[PDB]
């Protein structure tokens, strides 16, 4: 996956007008948008098609898929029907649940991203201790795309080590949660950035500034 | 706790409006509590919750297995309750802050959180099972009153009931298609969740009635 400026916008605004306006303001800096449940549950799955129509951007559906295999299959089918290019799936529920998603993605010409360790403090309670094993499970299953935490660069580096340089790794927690753009890109192919851009006084300037700070990495 | 008619919750995972409305309508004399998940919501929109309320007046549990960071969890719960869900199901695996975020919104909005501890499918054994007792204890510490645990592992369901105490509300999926037994599950759960055994039946009303007949002495 070729992400412009190694920067993925996490569009978690919850009304269509603001989401479209802000995305439009930063469109020159990106070609990949992560759309999650905050926007989808507020404005409907049709918002994915609207983004493709307006911006011609790649769409990653950040749905943290975390159900049994049968339900995971249905969620992936509905998601890809809406035009998502990729979907993010939790590794915690195990191999069968991930495989169900991989199967649908293969059938519809899409990608699965496996979320290993999460970026927030609560991740330390249960997920962190399983995260290396979840990553190895991804490798065993032939997963090529992964998500890991900007807020813990040593854990992000370990995830990169497990999955290899050939795998694709994206990383949230940059900015608002305390992760540094440039340090994160030592290990991740692309950074995910939400609030630092979409809550900024001037989202375009915010995006431009982040990119300026990683200029030598592009 | 919510008064679930016949201790039976429909998992309405059909993916088109017409079929989902037909089946739910056909079983409404038996079931006043419906679990609506992403298969139906992502296919038909959040307004499906509105339509179920309008047509059936059933309680709605939004099975969204909320599993994000606290900030995103809050947004998901807000959007879900705004649409009229009575309750939302939240994963415990992402830890205490993520659960607390959901509890805070539920409190502010006058709705309920259900905490998913262990899951019912085989893959649950890899990671979630080993954390489930602690996830449950965490729920109790946070003041969670409603829980979800697996019909398919009676020994685990029993332990989770012990941890949360008799006063907590426990619902349990995996009954029927996944192999769990209705009556056995109701030894520990307040209510059973049933999807395919009802919604794929030639006569969903008859399927629901049959399940209820089998647990008649437990009502
Ligand atoms: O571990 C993770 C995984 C995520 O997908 N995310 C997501 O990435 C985005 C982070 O946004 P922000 O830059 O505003 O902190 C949110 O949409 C969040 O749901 C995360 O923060 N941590
Ligand atoms: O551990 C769990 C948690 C669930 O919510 N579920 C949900 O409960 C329902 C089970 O449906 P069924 O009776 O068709 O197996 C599905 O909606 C599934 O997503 C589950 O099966 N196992």
């Amino acid at each position: 996956m070729d992400v412009m400026n190694r920067l993925i916008l996490a569009m978690d605004l919850m009304n269509r007008d603001d989401a479209l306006r802000v995305t439009g303001e930063v469109r020159e800096y990106i070609d990949t948008v992560k759309i999650g449940y905050p926007l989808v549950l507020s404005e409907g799955m049709d918002i994915i098609a609207e983004f493709r129509k307006r911006f011609g951007c790649r769409i990653i559906a950040d749905f943290k898929v975390a159900d049994i295999p049968e339900t995971n299959e249905k969620i992936c089918r509905a998601t890809f029907k809406a035009g998502a290019d990729a979907i993010i799936v939790h590794g915690a529920p195990g191999a069968d649940s991930v495989r169900a998603c991989l199967n649908v993605a293969e059938e519809m010409g899409r990608e699965v991203f496996l979320l290993t360790e999460m970026s927030h403090p609560g991740a330390e309670m249960f997920i962190q201790g399983a995260a290396d094993e979840i990553a190895r499970m991804g490798v065993d299953l032939g997963v090529k795309n992964y998500v890991g935490p900007s807020t813990r660069p040593e854990r992000l580096s370990r995830l990169r080590e497990i999955i290899g340089q050939d795998s694709f790794l994206i990383s949230p927690g940059v900015g608002a949660q305390g992760g540094d753009p440039g340090e994160t890109l030592r290990f991740a192919d692309a950074i995910i950035v939400g609030r630092s851009i979409y809550l900024a006084d001037n989202p375009a300037a915010a995006a431009a500034g982040i990119i300026e700070s990683i200029k030598d990495l592009l």
